[PDB]
């Protein structure tokens, strides 16, 4: 479940550079964080690149490089912004482990990913009104 919304958004964001999740490893909410990703990644195109540009992806330090920057991300407090951005922020993490050829963190970003949604997004997102109401606001 949240296992299937991040295979859904790390699958489309591989895909639109290319890559296929196979070779590394309802509907209305994976569509709704789909688009609001893209939307988020074009208005915060700098703060993207800014990131991007810094990541020095090793399979020693990626696991530190991905909780420092979620925990910076989540520092002030939660909200649905943030949420996204942080999908973005593993969608970004796999596509440059896969220009790196270290293909094989994909799957354990992804792991990490739902680990942190498990543990420690899910009562905010339940306090909330879940993801259907993340649909209702930011949903089309
Ligand atoms: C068409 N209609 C239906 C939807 C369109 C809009 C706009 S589309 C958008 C999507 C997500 C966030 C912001 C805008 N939807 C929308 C609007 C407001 C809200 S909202 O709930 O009010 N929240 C926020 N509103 C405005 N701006 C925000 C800016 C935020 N940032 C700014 C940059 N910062 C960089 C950063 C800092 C620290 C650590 C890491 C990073 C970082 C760097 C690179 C990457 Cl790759 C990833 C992370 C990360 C946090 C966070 C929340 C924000 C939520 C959504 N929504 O969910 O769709
Ligand atoms: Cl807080």
């Amino acid at each position: 479940s949240n296992r299937e919304l991040v295979v859904d958004f790390l699958s489309y964001k591989l895909s639109q550079k290319g890559y296929s999740w196979s070779q590394f490893s309802s509907e209305a909410v994976k569509q709704a964080l789909r688009e609001a990703g893209d939307e988020f990644e074009l208005r915060y195109r700098r703060a993207f690149s800014d990131l991007t540009s810094q990541l020095h992806i090793t399979p020693g330090t990626a696991y530190q490089s991905f909780e420092q920057v979620v925990n910076e991300l989540f520092r002030d407090g939660v909200n649905w912004g943030r949420i996204v951005a942080f999908f973005s922020f593993g969608g970004a993490l796999c596509v440059e482990s896969v220009d790196k050829e270290m293909q094989v963190l994909v799957s354990r970003i992804a792991a990490w990913m739902a680990t942190y949604l498990n543990d420690h997004l899910e009562p905010w997102i339940q306090e909330n009104g879940g993801w259907d109401t993340f649909v209702e606001l930011y949903g089309n």
